[PDB]
Parts: C-alpha cells; sequence; structure tokens
C-alpha cells in the first residue's frame, strides 16, 4: 500500500501522521526530532494543544539539518473555537504558522463545527457551566478559510468533528471555492464511523482518524471505560500478524484509505507505530475489526452539548 494518498488540492497527504495532543511541551520536541528521523512526514498539530512552539522548534531542527526538506514535510494544524470570526482567522493561523516556525501549513482545519466567544480563554462559559457561543457560522468560517488558501499561508483547507448534515452543508455552501480536503474525526473500532466516513469519501474528502489507540491518556478517562489497547480479541489478531495491538490499531483505518494520526512521546512507540507498511490485516480480520463498533467516543464535551453547532447530536 502507497504512502500516500491524494487530495482533492493536487497535492498527496502520508497516510501515517504523529499526533501531538497531550504530547508535554518538553518531550514533544525529541517526539518529533526522533519521529522525523525514523520516517514521519507528516505532524498533526493545533494552537489549542499549547505546544506548537516546541513541535516548531523540532520541525526547524531537522529542516536546518537537511535531514529532509519542507516539500517533503505535510504540517496541519487547526483554528480553534475562539477564532471563528472573519476578523481573527488570519492572525490565528499566522501565530499557529510563526510557532511551528513555517511559512506555510500543508492543511489547515477548522478544529471544531462550533464558534465561540473570543478572548484570552479557549472554553469561556457563563456561570452555569455552559459554553459561549459565537454567532458566527460554518459557512461564514469557511469563506475565511478560502482566502488563507488565496493568501498563501495554507496550501489546502479542511474541517474536523464535522458531521454529515455539516459536510453537506459545506458542500453546499452558496459560492463555494474550494472544497474540504479533509475531514478528520474519531475513529477506532469502538466508533467505526462507517456512515459518516462512507459519505465524505463519496464526495472525494479524505478522511482522518484521530485517537486511532482510543486516547489512553485522554485526561477525562475513567478507569472503567473500554479499553482496545487491553481488549483480547484485538491482541488476538495482532499475536496472529506477529505485531503489536497499537500496530494493528493504526493498520486497520490505513486499509480503509484513512489518515491515521497516532500520539506518543516514547520513542520506541514511536518507531512501533510507524512499522505498519510491511503487513496487511485480512478482508476478515477487518470486518472483525469493525464488529467492535459500540458508538464510544473519546472526544465528547458535555458544557459545548448545546451550542446549535455541536455535531454530536445527529445520528452521523
Ligand atoms: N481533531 C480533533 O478534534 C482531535 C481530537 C483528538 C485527537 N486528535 C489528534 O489525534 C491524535 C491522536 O489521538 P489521541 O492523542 O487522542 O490518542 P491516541 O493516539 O489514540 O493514543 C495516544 C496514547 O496512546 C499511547 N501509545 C501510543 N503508542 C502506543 C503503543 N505503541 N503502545 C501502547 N501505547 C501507545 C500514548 O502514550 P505515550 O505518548 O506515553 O507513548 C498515549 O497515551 C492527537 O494527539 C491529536 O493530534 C485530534
Ligand atoms: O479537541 C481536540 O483536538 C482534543 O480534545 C481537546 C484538546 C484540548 Cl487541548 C482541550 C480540550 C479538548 C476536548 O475537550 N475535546 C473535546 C471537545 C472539544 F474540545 C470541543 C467540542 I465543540 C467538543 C468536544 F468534544
Amino acid at each position: 500500500m502507497a504512502s500516500r494518498i491524494l487530495l482533492n488540492n493536487g497535492a498527496k497527504m502520508p497516510i501515517l501522521g504523529l499526533g501531538t495532543w497531550k504530547s508535554p511541551p518538553g518531550q514533544v520536541t525529541e517526539a518529533v526530532k526522533v519521529a522525523i528521523d525514523v520516517g514521519y512526514r507528516h505532524i498533526d498539530c493545533a494552537h489549542v494543544y499549547q505546544n506548537e512552539n516546541e513541535v516548531g522548534v523540532a520541525i526547524q531542527e531537522k529542516l536546518r539539518e537537511q535531514v529532509v526538506k519542507r516539500e517533503e514535510l505535510f504540517i496541519v494544524s487547526k483554528l480553534w473555537c475562539t477564532y471563528h470570526e472573519k476578523g481573527l482567522v488570519k492572525g490565528a493561523c499566522q501565530k499557529t504558522l510563526s510557532d511551528l516556525k513555517l511559512d506555510y501549513l500543508d492543511l489547515y482545519l477548522i478544529h471544531w463545527p462550533t464558534g465561540f466567544k473570543p478572548g484570552k480563554e479557549f472554553f469561556p462559559l457563563d456561570e452555569s457551566g455552559n459554553v459561549v457561543p459565537s454567532d458566527t457560522n460554518i459557512l461564514d468560517t469557511w469563506a475565511a478559510m478560502e482566502e488563507l488558501v488565496d493568501e498563501g499561508l495554507v496550501k489546502a483547507i479542511g474541517i474536523s468533528n464535522f458531521n454529515h448534515l455539516q459536510v453537506e452543508m459545506i458542500l453546499n455552501k452558496p459560492g463555494l471555492k474550494y472544497k474540504p480536503a479533509v475531514n478528520q474525526i474519531e475513529c477506532h473500532p469502538y466508533l467505526t464511523q462507517e456512515k459518516l466516513i462512507q459519505y465524505c469519501q463519496s464526495k472525494g474528502i479524505v478522511v482522518t482518524a484521530y485517537s486511532p489507540l482510543g486516547s489512553p491518556d485522554r485526561p477525562w478517562a475513567k478507569p472503567e471505560d473500554p479499553s482496545l489497547l487491553e481488549d483480547p480479541r484485538i491482541k488476538a489478531i495482532a499475536a496472529k500478524h506477529n505485531k503489536t495491538t497499537a500496530q494493528v490499531l493504526i493498520r486497520f483505518p490505513m486499509q480503509r484509505n484513512l489518515v491515521v494520526i497516532p500520539k506518543s512521546v516514547t520513542p520506541e512507540r514511536i518507531a512501533e507505530n510507524f512499522k505498519v507498511f510491511d503487513f496487511e490485516l485480512s478482508s476478515q480480520d477487518m470486518t472483525t475489526l469493525l464488529s467492535y463498533n459500540r458508538n464510544w467516543r473519546v472526544c465528547a464535551l458535555l458544557s459545548c452539548t448545546s451550542h446549535k453547532d455541536y455535531p454530536f447530536h445527529e445520528e452521523f
């Protein structure tokens, strides 16, 4: 299987990338350096992760060392919810570019479909704990994203955590100039996303699977939640293939024509997670993994559930 997938902007995107949410700022520079040294060419970032400066130090060092050329890297970031307004989008993108020490992003995503009140706080709340919306809509935010392409700041634009109706709304936008290249969504054997993936793929939108290992370090994990990495059924498939459970969990979305972005700051795991191009899951393995769906989400957030554009009320 090829290492990159063709996007609807004509550029190629590596199907395996390194995630950076929760990567501590004192560890992520080395994580990204190691990743690039062992073959990663795609890094998934976001302003809200609060570590783009440190990610950028690694990228810049590897560019300066001439380990890789800029054209060989595929750097992704995301516009946070408090920057959905027309007059804030460019500055938000530029702050990310400055922190990452880049002059363009390969892909810039609307992180969530919901706009929040601008200000210092990433999650502005009312006194009862509800997020405070902005009156921005996904269509006007999209137009602002299109401007970034036309200004040379980003090579591609896309969306993240958009449900099927929201994807449809973008595709049906009056005067749409650029289609979204990517929809980045949670996807793993407990949240298999058949409906939304089929819709996006049918429209030429590439899907990136986040939390492919079930995000065991998510800060709201409860001791009781289901655990992909410990599921004996998945362990059995891994054993059959002489691979680790994580390697199976990474290979799974790859064979569905998805991009996948496992996170690690552990050098041995960063390397392990990349060793997924020399084995194949059978069709029976794939269908068996799909059968584990339980509609379980890592990424949901009560404080945001009443926002008009919160994505997870719809079935898909
Ligand atoms: N667009 C969005 O809204 C959104 C939401 C969630 C995630 N994402 C992106 O997707 C990335 C991945 O998702 P995620 O961070 O939620 O979780 P994940 O990649 O599913 O899991 C990361 C966890 O798995 C551990 N791990 C990594 N490789 C392992 C291995 N080979 N064996 C055992 N454990 C391993 C990591 O530990 P160590 O790091 O300690 O090694 C970390 O605790 C994020 O970092 C972010 O870039 C985007
Ligand atoms: O959104 C991500 O990329 C990962 O999740 C988070 C990352 C940070 Cl730095 C802070 C918060 C979260 C988080 O709570 N994510 C879940 C979440 C939202 F942040 C925002 C919405 I709108 C819905 C939702 F489920």
